[PDB]
């Protein structure tokens, strides 16, 4: 099962997948480990090995703080790393169908986690079913997160910033130089990711040196024009100097502030990593993408206006209840153990968490347009509205504006609206169709009948996998099934995804997105 790469031979394995076989290569090194003097630096090219590399096991996950908000709760711990943590984490995984193809489409997955957490070895990112059913090749890599991946000093090569984004770009280059040996076409590469991974995919669309590294893009619950996606260059410097203060590496020679951090323990860096931002949450990307002038030369909104992006097809979409997962981690009155009926005082305190710098009249504008504009006097009125406030502002409306921008320029786009709640979802009912729970349907986990999903969930997962692979192969997700129309700038049609009957509507959340883009900036 041995495949020869440009750096050496790799040894894989055969997996029983749905009455067939999928060949897996887990842990192929694609970059020199960023240890010692290489910490905070851009990734270096991988060295050559003369032997056989046993890529038969998930490699290490990058250092990251783990979620401990709900101890022993499977709904939150399923996202925590499931391999040993280590700075030596730059590895990728490949899934090849059986029998071996000759020019298969390659889909490369980029995980999320607010640019502070995440690994490619999670069970919900297992790409064996996708390669088995749709006969594509699936690739996924680990990239540095947190300060170890996004510590930024402007123009300083010791810590230039966006290093985790360069980790992804180097893994993309590995697929160009090597995927033909495994049976994949380097000209049919589609990037797909969720949340911060969707921000990463949409940042490769705005980085010219990544354009020749892929063909198409899929954005799941995220886009680089979201308010939490990118910080300014001076903002990232403020946060590096803040981390140095807490950890005790504050110097007036900047280039030697990095030599001090390079001698701190990674666990020590993670502990002071949280004090950098005024309030640590999921959307408080303390060390994430910045306008570094190298990987990213301008704010994503500016680049979209100037048409400075890869002209190609994109497949974007969001989930029905995007904000609930974020409210349970910070907003007062929200709990996973009760229905979270919040009061008006708790609503206004939730706005203060997710809108830290806006005035009291600005909060009164959000409150009027989401509550007092309608007669909704139900007991869940404030709870559901705060879900829509965070969902529209941070995920849904930015993703719709990104899709609109690709459409104005004349590129074909396809927008979805995921509406299905997993029967195995461990979170309570009030959270609904949560952020991050379309991924198991994209990766075909309900196809294992021993996983005890409903029969309709296996059908829905096969439908979503089919549309995802069709878009990667032919640039169009579409036959006698319900046709998925092209998102045009004028009509703005989208397709809902659910286990009953997919439907086509127009102008998703139009009234709310018009408030965030046309009126709220003026208050
Ligand atoms: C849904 O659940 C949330 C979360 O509550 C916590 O989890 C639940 C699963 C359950 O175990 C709860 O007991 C647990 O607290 C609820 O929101 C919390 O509500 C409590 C009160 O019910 C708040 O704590 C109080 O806050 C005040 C200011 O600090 C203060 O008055 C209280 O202290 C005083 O009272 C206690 C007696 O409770 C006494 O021991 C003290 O000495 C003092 O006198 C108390 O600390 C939490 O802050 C709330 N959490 C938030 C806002 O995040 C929520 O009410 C619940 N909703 C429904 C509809 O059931
Ligand atoms: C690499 O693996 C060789 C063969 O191991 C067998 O096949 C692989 C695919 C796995 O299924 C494994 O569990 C099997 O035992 C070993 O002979 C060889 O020693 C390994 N190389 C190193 C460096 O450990
Ligand atoms: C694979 O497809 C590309 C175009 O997409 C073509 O140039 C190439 O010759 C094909 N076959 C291979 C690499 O065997
Ligand atoms: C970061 O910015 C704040 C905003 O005013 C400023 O007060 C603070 O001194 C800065 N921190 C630094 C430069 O470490
Ligand atoms: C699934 O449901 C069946 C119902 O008979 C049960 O036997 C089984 O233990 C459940 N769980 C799994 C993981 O198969």
């Amino acid at each position: 099962i041995i495949v020869t790469t440009k750096n050496g031979k790799v040894r894989g394995m055969n997996l029983p997948v749905l009455g067939g076989t999928v060949t897996a290569f887990l842990g192929i090194p694609y970059a020199q480990p960023p240890l010692g003097r290489l910490r905070f630096k851009k990734p270096q090219s991988m060295t050559k090995w003369p032997d056989i590399w046993n890529a038969t096991k998930y490699a290490n996950s990058c250092y990251q703080n783990t979620d401990q908000s709900f101890p022993g709760f499977v709904g939150s711990e399923m996202w925590n790393p499931n391999t040993e943590l280590s700075e030596d984490c730059l590895y990728l995984n490949v899934w090849i169908p059986a029998p071996k193809p000759k020019n298969a489409t390659v889909m490369i997955w980029i995980y999320g986690g607010g640019f502070q957490t995440g690994t490619s070895s999670l069970h919900v990112y297992d790409g064996k079913f996708l390669s088995r059913v749709e006969r594509v090749i699936v690739v996924s890599m680990n990239y540095r997160v947190g300060a170890l991946g996004f510590l930024a000093l402007p123009g300083n090569p010791e810590a230039p910033g966006n290093m985790g984004l360069f980790d992804q770009q180097l893994a993309l280059q590995w697929v160009q130089k090597n995927i033909a040996a495994f049976g994949g076409n380097p000209k049919s590469v589609t990037l797909f990711g969720e949340s911060a991974g969707a921000v990463s995919v949409s940042l490769h669309l705005l980085s010219p040196r990544s354009h020749p590294l892929f063909a198409r893009a899929i954005l799941q619950s995220g886009s680089s024009n979201a308010p939490w996606a990118v910080t300014s260059l001076y903002e990232a410097r403020n946060r590096t100097l803040t981390l140095a203060k807490f950890i005790g590496c504050s110097r007036e020679n900047e280039t030697e502030i990095i030599k001090c951090l390079r001698n701190k323990d990674p666990q020590e860096i993670l502990q002071n990593e949280v004090f950098v931002v005024p309030n640590h949450m999921l959307l408080s990307v303390n060390f994430g993408p910045t306008v570094d002038g190298d990987f990213l030369t301008d704010l994503p909104d500016t680049l979209l206006q100037l048409g400075q992006f890869k002209k190609t097809q994109i497949l974007v979409g969001v989930n029905k209840d995007e904000g609930t997962a974020f409210l349970v981690y910070g907003a007062p009155g929200f709990s996973k153990d009760n229905n979270s009926i919040i009061t008006r005082k708790e609503f206004e305190e939730g706005l203060k968490i997710f809108f830290p710098g806006v005035s009291e009249f600005g909060k009164e504008s959000i409150l009027f347009h989401y509550m007092d504009w309608t007669d909704d006097q139900r007991a869940e009125n404030y709870r559901d509205a705060l879900d829509d406030v965070v969902g529209d502002y941070d995920i849904i409306c930015p993703a719709l504006e990104f899709t609109k921008k690709f459409s104005e320029m004349g590129n074909n786009a396809f927008f979805y609206y995921f509406e299905h709640r997993s029967s195995k979802l461990p979170w309570p009912e009030w959270m609904g169709v949560m952020h991050g729970y379309e991924i198991e349907f994209v990766f075909g986990l309900p196809l294992e009948r021993r996983a005890n999903y409903t029969k309709a969930e296996e059908i829905l997962s096969r439908s979503i996998m089919k549309r995802w692979a069709n878009f990667a192969k032919y640039g169009n997700p579409n036959n006698n099934s319900t046709r998925w129309p092209v998102f045009k700038s004028n009509e703005q049609k989208y397709l809902t995804l659910n286990a009953e009957s997919p439907r086509v509507y127009t102008k998703l959340r139009a009234q709310q997105c018009r408030f965030w883009t046309l009126f709220f900036p003026k208050v």
